[PDB]
């Protein structure tokens, strides 16, 4: 029957790719690895000269993977994710300047712009009818995936006390494994703007000069552009200020991918406890932005004040429950900005307000961090994101009144 091969040999794949597609046990431990002994990279250099090519490249490769994910129906993208993962974690063991890891972040700059593949390739593969239930088992599996690869690879080097080169080693044999498996994804017989069924970019412009009159587009999709912007600028430099903070070696104590499992296990929960109330607290939406940022600043914060190497654990908890709260609002976020938007329209507008928050996160990187404009340290750095996100909350909180 063509029922039961369309769920265990499909779907039960679909799964199967989507959780280990995301099993990387050294994702969490790049810049320990890049900071260590092995390959000796000072924190002026990771801060300065390579971080800030992952904010540029990025800003290089949106617009033509978004254009070129729905070119090739969604499947050579979901191999070049896989493929370049393989390249940058074969610079990461055979690359030793810093012209090496500048290409690093380029390779993986072009895995942060197809995280919209696999999430949108799940909507052009099956029916529409039977979507909610696949994107449950979908979301049910990469998340479950992003989690594993925090505790494999915390696991593996606390438990399993090897170095970061056998762990990163160990992560070319999930990675090539995942370039294997995204040969065998079926290409969907359709895509959303360029391989459709049969106006198209001017039914979109008639629909986006009066959508954009409603008030929550006209606040969500501001708060996607700046608050979403100053979130990765914290991500991207939060695995240098905790080397900033505890320089480590004997490696079984950096804790880096519990740090990330918790805030992926944070990013479940407060995801799961904001469905329940992105209908009900609508009415002061710009009010719940504006204590919200304002507790991702006393958050960012926090991390910029910590001192002492022993205080570390309260340093992580500081991003556990920061990039737990910046992920209560994205499922706020995506409802109230794809609300009355059509599936052809509201991935179009996630891909300016992603484009909008690449823009303001390579204008903010070349003012506060590159070594060509300004080349502030990590510390020096995070306490010019306090500002950002308090600034951002004497504008919600201020504009609450008006």
């Amino acid at each position: 029957d063509p029922e039961l091969r369309s769920w265990r040999h499909l779907v039960c794949y679909l799964c199967f790719y989507g959780f280990m597609a995301q099993i990387r046990p050294g994702e969490s431990f790049i810049t320990p690895y890049l900071l260590g002994p092995d390959k000796n990279f000072t924190r002026e250099q990771v801060t300065n000269e390579i971080t800030p090519v992952l904010s540029y490249s990025y800003l290089a490769v949106l617009v033509p993977v978004f254009l070129l994910t729905d070119y090739l129906r969604y499947t050579p993208v979901l191999l070049l994710q896989g493929l370049s993962f393989v390249s940058v974690w074969l610079l990461l063991l055979l690359g030793h300047s810093v012209a090496h890891m500048q290409l690093m972040e380029l390779f993986y700059s072009v895995t942060m712009a197809a995280r919209i593949a696999y999430s949108s390739y799940i909507f052009s593969l099956v029916r529409p009818a039977r979507y909610q239930r696949v994107a449950g088992y979908s979301r049910a599996a990469v998340l479950l995936g992003v989690f594993t690869s925090s505790v494999l690879g915390q696991l593996l080097v606390t438990v399993g006390r090897v170095s970061f080169s056998t762990l990163n080693y160990i992560s070319l044999a999930f990675l090539t494994f995942s370039v294997v498996l995204a040969l065998f994804l079926k290409r969907p017989k359709r895509s959303l703007f360029f391989n459709r069924d049969d106006s198209v970019l001017a039914r979109m412009l008639r629909e986006l000069g009066d959508s954009l009159r409603r008030p929550q587009l006209r606040l969500w999709s501001l708060w996607w552009v700046f608050n979403s912007a100053g979130y990765y600028l914290v991500v991207y430099y939060v695995h240098i200020l905790w080397n900033e903070v505890d320089p480590t070696t004997n490696s079984a104590r950096v804790y880096n991918g519990a740090a990330d499992a918790a805030s992926t296990l944070l990013g479940a929960i407060t995801s799961f406890a904001a469905g329940f109330v992105k209908i009900r607290w609508a009415r002061w939406s710009k009010l719940l932005i504006a204590g919200v940022t304002a507790t991702q600043a006393g958050l960012v914060f926090l991390l910029a004040h910590t001192r002492h190497p022993s205080s570390i654990w309260l340093c992580y908890a500081a991003f556990v429950l920061f990039r737990g709260s910046y992920q209560f609002l994205v499922p706020i976020a995506t409802f109230q900005i794809a609300s009355s938007l059509s599936k052809e329209l509201c991935a179009l507008v996630f891909g300016v307000n992603t484009f909008f928050a690449t823009i303001v996160k390579t204008i903010i990187t070349f003012i506060v961090s590159d070594v060509r404009g300004l080349g502030l340290p990590v510390r020096k750095q995070f306490q010019l994101y306090s500002v950002y996100f308090l600034i951002l909350s004497i504008i919600y909180f201020l504009g609450a009144m008006l």
